[PDB]
């Protein structure tokens, strides 16, 4: 066992290694696997580097969801929204959404939307500049798509609650992307 | 000692497990956690797989910082700016910052304001596209943002270096998020 | 037997080797083990399985050479930056500016944007961004697409615009756009 206190040159195999929960380094040396008591459930330490800390800090969850939007156009236009999440951060990855407008109207989902996970927590909105199309057109103006707490989408053809406009050619966006921590 | 150096089914405790820095997997096997004396300080390592460099290689931080930004408002305002860094990669995720304007002015902050592992280093400024409020009005030009590489942020109204107007009704902006490498 | 209950032993060995085994051996939060029920197997500390979380994001960062054309005498070629996270890209454009001799937009060659940061769930992805024109900073936004064959294209507005003959610098400042893939 005083071998075993001390640098030696052994390959030591365990079924399993149990490290005590303690608040500090006990030999203090960079090399040293150690359990930090300070967190309950406790963390895994090398050296100062806490392992269950940076692992924790890493999380991300990727794929997609389907999105129903609707305003404007005859009928509800549906498509997969691409997205992922790294901690806190989201992205958002749109297709496009485009048809003949029959009405003059905002584009929106309905509230709920957005999965509940990436909606926005920190604020009750989030706002983004982003390119759209109307009638076929290219307006220079940008639209506006808004991220609400409640998981609504809402994309406006301008900043000021713009609205599409009845017509044919195309209403709607091209791809965009949009990132943002909740 | 012996009955240690090859496999058993003991579960053992320890109060830490100090691993001699050696270059290469002692074992070979997929198994066997080791410190690697390839690096200093030493890398974890678990088989082939370097757990300090994957860990490394993300590099992740996340949370806030305090902003005062002034100009054409009467007083500074002051709030918590979201934030997360992934090796070079900086998202910043602002909530409302809005309060009626006394004078006509850019909005910014003090130079030194980002803090330095967020602030732009292989390009002097990085600029985006916001919208924007002034005197509660929605102006359809987007405002703009620059960060500047000492820190210092600067938002215009528009692209021109529009100022914010004296007036009542609320200028500056609702919550928006930027991303960007350093 | 001193080693198989709590000890106040501070451990040396050279290495350490965990018996591939399918459940926690002890049961505890702060007991290593190694995990059978993947191969290779994976690093455990109590339920938290350090191997998954590592495996499960992957980032590569560097750079790539980009050549602009279009309303300049000649092409400009910079250096774009760029992040991947699994399907998450980054790319952080520093200044390209210079005057103009003719009337276009800007464009690289097809297939300038690496393999591995084209779309490929969409034909082209779009963002404003702001451009700079004959040294004046226009108030309508630019326009970048980024097409699945590799071409990126900046445009002085979203109506297809060209940048325009003429003194005092066309083209961009420094700009960052995110997407998937």
């Amino acid at each position: 066992i005083s071998s075993l206190l001390e640098k030696n040159i052994y390959n030591v195999h365990n079924k399993s290694n149990t490290l005590t929960n303690v608040p500090a380094n006990p030999t203090g040396n960079t090399n040293t696997v150690w359990s930090n008591s300070n967190f309950t459930p406790p963390h895994l330490m090398y050296g100062a580097s806490d392992i269950t800390q940076a692992i924790g800090n890493i999380s991300l969850t990727t794929g997609s969801f389907s999105l129903s939007l609707s305003g404007p156009w005859a009928s509800p236009l549906v498509q997969n929204v691409a997205y992922t999440k790294i901690n806190n951060l989201v992205n958002l990855t749109f297709p496009p959404f485009q048809a003949n407008a029959t009405s003059s109207a905002v584009i929106n989902s309905a509230i709920g939307a957005l999965p509940a996970d990436l909606r926005p927590t920190t604020n009750i909105q989030v706002d983004f500049e982003i390119f759209v199309i109307d009638d076929g057109n290219r307006p220079v103006n940008p639209g506006l798509i808004t991220l609400l707490s409640n998981g609504q989408i809402v994309v406006y053809k301008d900043n000021n609650l713009g609205q599409f406009t009845t017509g044919i050619g195309g209403s709607g966006f091209n791809p965009f992307s949009i990132t943002y921590m909740v």
